[PDB]
């Protein structure tokens, strides 16, 4: 885009790019150049020594006051300024690291806050001789969240005149049973469902997670069954939330408490201070480095045959590559201080507080901060060996992870790339060395991880289940997805799926079409053309007369 | 400062002037890499096509609606709303421009949705039975209004993530005398008192203006007096608001309305629209090019002598060089389009509507933009040159610039130069050709415009008169600076400073100390030491348990 923010932003980028090329090794560069590996925010990193994804310690923040420049902040005495306090600090962050930044557990955090506004409308009934006192503040505290979070959605779709790379912001929700919290996700999912201005476009952040759990939001007869039905609405008209298995998530993050992925869909482990506490808001990822796997079994051939002995020389040759490249920008951040980015390491973000001469570094060892090792395109790769190796080779991988993290003291995790671009580079490279290659480079792409072809046509249920069994396996990072038509009417469908999904695996998501004629307020699919979208009913074909959303990898987006 | 945010506006900046070199003429970049000469921004324009400072349409944009994104935003029905709106636009505006960014009359302007808040406010009474139904919406709304702009102050606060040069935010008010309009002023006054964070340290931004007039809020019996004195104590306690003189700046402007100024001080003069309306929201600057004045005298002297003949040949020489410099720039605009900030041109800001395709320099055209030809430290002039040819020299200018808009349609103007940082670069450069050179270039920088020297010791009224002349000269942009000791009891004398000012001169501001300890809790004036400031009855010395605030040159700041 020829945006000013954009325009300048790509500058930064093309001096960072170069910069890059003179700090990380040649051997490395190399190998990022021709799509092995592939050395993610190199437009950011190492050229500055930013830090990729986090969860802002939001908690942490709010209740102990932390400076904002040189203003300083004190707890929040309503919901409305929680808020505004709350996208205050996502614009700091969003611009002091590369990576999304989420907030873990709005409607438990914010709680507080819903509480003092509800203080605040009694006192009011008790000035003005209000009728009924307990109605009133109800219904006026009711209101207030709501506004609070209408106004969270504005500020973070005004974060598009950074355009220093869209502020992918996250909030996760659902582990909360109190009226509070209930008000909370309520009010959040119903702003959702509104959408955004006058023609209730669907916004693409921030992004919309929520945990379900048997005896809260699972089953019929959970106190929050009714959130979930609402959650099922906002699904089938916003597309989000995505739902999480706090069940299957426990069990993988070996974490007390559901763990809200950093971004899109980083993972932490469970970790613990000094004191034996378990810590998750404050903690952060340290980059991310893609393994190109199809690529490993194409260097594999000889002649038009498969050769399993080369196989796992380049595998072996690749996995200590993959090591170095990450290693190699960890060490970049050996020596920087604190004074680098005061919201993240001086007052709350990060959890702690650093004095300005402090180490940054510090912070992220000793498996505290996760390191992404990445991946993609198993099935492609499953076609180039013959037999199916998907677990096979991502265990094989989670064993190399293992001895680094105890060689470096580092959690290093196996993530499963969102690759939104990397799907296209990745096979672009591979083709300029292999052309088109059947099944594997002649679509153009490389499916994402353990993810069952786009092509492939199964059920639903047979794809959640064929799928399941990786999001035990890369713990770092992963996500299933499934194409459904429209459910806005069939919402016992989407549930079903959900439930299924719920079961059986963590972090899920399903989308659908979601469209809006802006003439006839159709929100029924439309129909494809080699022009563009067409309304079925009406005959629409201008695309400022329409909100067309998809999500076709990791994002929302217009076609 | 190694802040990430700051460290990538570097990058982009010297990209930006690496390009600049690349596409200005080597007798231009010459005349401004030696100090003869200075182009403003040149780490912006022209290597992408930016404007400077602007005059935002919110009024245009609140009652028609505007696109921020893909969402289609509708009137505010709520002052918070409208004010959390202007914050929103605030950001993108200051993404767009290298300048900075003014909201006039925001009085006049927000009061509509001070209405509405009362409106609400009054159903809500006939709806739970409130007993004074008035004097209740009268305290809601009151409230809601004080926190609207108190969230607005801490927006503004916030954009220091940006620090792609700390955005400069203005707004206006004064010319306000309805209720609403009285409420705004005062919520914004009383807001600023306060100040930010628990410690009410003095901000910095947004800037602060009041227009004082006659049957206003000039005298005793005026219908906003009162507001009068609460500016008052604003100023002593925050040091801004600034004043303007409505009366004189009518008569430089030659506007129908008083002239808010774009920015720190660059103001518009009179221009309609096809159908012979006055214009001012909406309408913006091009660039800032600024003669070095002095270094003209320097270059002007044979031994040790002052030539009265080359100094002729070197103004006329160097004035053709500035045109071409400001006609450089204003050329690179030519063939942008819209598509490059819709905010500015597609949505309201600059209160018309492009489509993407239509070039932007075609609204600029004939008179409507104005154009900045600046200069700097006539007294360094006067005394190099023997007499005192302020006045005269800056006449001469005025006349140039006519030709120069007749001969472009432009509208060029007399701008006074902030010079935060020019008045060290040019005295710095010229000392390499000269050295040291007692009263000129000895104690390291130039004196502002037409400044009288920091140091002569005047009266306030005598500084105030030796200056005011020039504000009816250099009306492209000035203002006029009074030094006073503290004034926080001495309420009257600083309104007699006022009064005089208002009199003479267009754009005043009284600058005096602002210091508060934050052990001692003492807003005494501190004292000064070679190690630092020291708490006159405390003790102090930390700077962390302080807030030391003065306006050395065109900002407040921490010495
Ligand atoms: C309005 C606002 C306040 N703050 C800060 C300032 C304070 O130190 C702290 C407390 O906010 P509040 O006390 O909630 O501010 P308020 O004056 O609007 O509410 P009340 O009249 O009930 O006092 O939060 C922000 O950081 N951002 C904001 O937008
Ligand atoms: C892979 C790739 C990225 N990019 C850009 C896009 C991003 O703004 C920036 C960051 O690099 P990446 O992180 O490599 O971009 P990605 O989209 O492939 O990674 P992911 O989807 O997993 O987040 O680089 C390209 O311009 N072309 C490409 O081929
Ligand atoms: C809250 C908010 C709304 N808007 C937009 C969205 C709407 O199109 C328009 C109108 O806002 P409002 O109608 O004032 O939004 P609201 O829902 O908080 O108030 P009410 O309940 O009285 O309707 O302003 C913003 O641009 N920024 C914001 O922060
Ligand atoms: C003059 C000068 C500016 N700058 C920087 C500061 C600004 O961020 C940026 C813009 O250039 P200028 O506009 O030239 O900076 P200025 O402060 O001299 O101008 P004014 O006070 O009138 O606004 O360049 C320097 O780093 N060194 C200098 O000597
Ligand atoms: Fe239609
Ligand atoms: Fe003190
Ligand atoms: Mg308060
Ligand atoms: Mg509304």
């Amino acid at each position: 885009s020829r945006v000013f923010p954009t325009q300048r932003d790509l500058m930064a980028g093309i001096v960072s790019k170069h910069i890059a090329k003179n700090m990380v090794p040649s051997f490395i560069m190399k190998a990022h150049e021709s799509g092995i590996i592939h050395v993610h925010d190199i437009d950011y990193s190492p050229a500055l020594p930013f830090t990729n994804c986090c969860l802002v310690d939001l908690k942490g923040m709010l209740e102990n006051g932390f400076k904002l420049g040189n203003a300083q902040i004190e707890t929040p005495k309503s919901i409305g300024v929680a808020t505004a306090i709350m996208a205050q600090i996502t614009a700091q962050v969003a611009s002091h690291q590369y990576g999304g930044t989420t907030f873990a557990n709005v409607d438990k955090v914010l709680s507080p806050y819903v509480k003092r506004t509800y203080a605040k409308h009694i006192e009011d009934a008790e000035k003005w001789q209000i009728a009924d006192a307990l109605n009133y503040a109800q219904s006026k505290t009711e209101k207030d969240v709501y506004d609070a979070f209408q106004a969270y959605e504005y500020e973070v779709n005004t974060l598009f005149s950074s355009n220093g790379q869209t502020p992918f912001v996250t909030i996760t929700f659902g582990t909360g049973t109190d009226w509070t919290e209930r008000m909370i996700q309520k009010a959040i999912l119903k702003n959702r469902i509104k959408g955004l201005g006058r023609d209730g476009i669907t916004p693409i952040f921030p992004k919309l997670v929520m945990f379900v759990e048997e005896g809260v939001n699972l089953y019929k007869d959970d106190p929050n069954y009714d959130i979930k039905q609402l959650a099922l609405e906002c699904a089938s008209k916003r597309m989000y939330p995505d739902i999480i298995s706090a069940k299957n998530n426990k069990a993988i993050t070996g974490s007390s408490v559901p763990v809200s992925p950093m971004g899109c869909r980083s993972f932490l482990s469970v970790w613990k201070d000094s004191t034996g506490n378990e810590i998750l808001d404050g903690r952060n990822n340290l980059g991310v480095v893609t393994l190109n796997l199809p690529r490993i079994a194409l260097d594999s051939y000889i002649g038009t045959q498969f050769n399993e002995q080369k196989f796992v020389e380049l595998f072996n040759e690749r996995m200590d590559l993959c090591f170095e490249a990450l290693m190699c920008r960890i060490s970049s951040l050996k020596g920087v201080k604190a004074t680098v980015a005061p919201i993240l390491y001086q007052e709350g973000a990060f959890g702690v507080r650093l004095k300005p001469d402090d180490d940054i570094i510090e912070l992220f060892k000793n498996g505290r901060s996760s390191v992404s090792l990445g991946y993609i395109g198993i099935h492609e790769l499953n076609i180039l060996v013959g037999r199916d190796i998907g677990r096979e080779i991502l265990t094989k991988m989670n064993a190399h992870l293992k001895q680094w993290t105890e060689r470096t003291g580092f959690a290093f995790s196996l993530y499963s790339t969102p690759a939104e671009n990397l799907c296209y580079r990745f096979c672009k490279l591979d083709t300029e060395k292999y052309g088109s290659v059947k099944d594997v480079t002649d679509k153009g792409w490389y499916t994402n991880s353990f993810h069952v072809s786009v092509e492939e046509n199964i059920t639903p249920f047979e794809k959640i289940s064929r799928e399941a069994p990786y999001h035990f396996i890369a713990t770092g990072g992963h996500i299933s997805y499934v194409e459904l038509p429209d459910m806005k009417n069939n919402l016992k469908g989407l549930e079903a799926v959900w439930d299924y999904a719920a079961q059986h695996l963590d972090y899920f998501g399903v989308n659908m079409p979601v469209d809006k004629c802006f003439t006839c307020g159709s929100t029924h699919e439309m129909t494809p053309t080699e022009n563009g979208f067409v309304c079925s009913i009406c005959g629409e074909t201008d695309p400022k007369k329409m909100n067309t959303i998809r999500r076709t990898c990791a994002y929302l987006g217009n076609p």
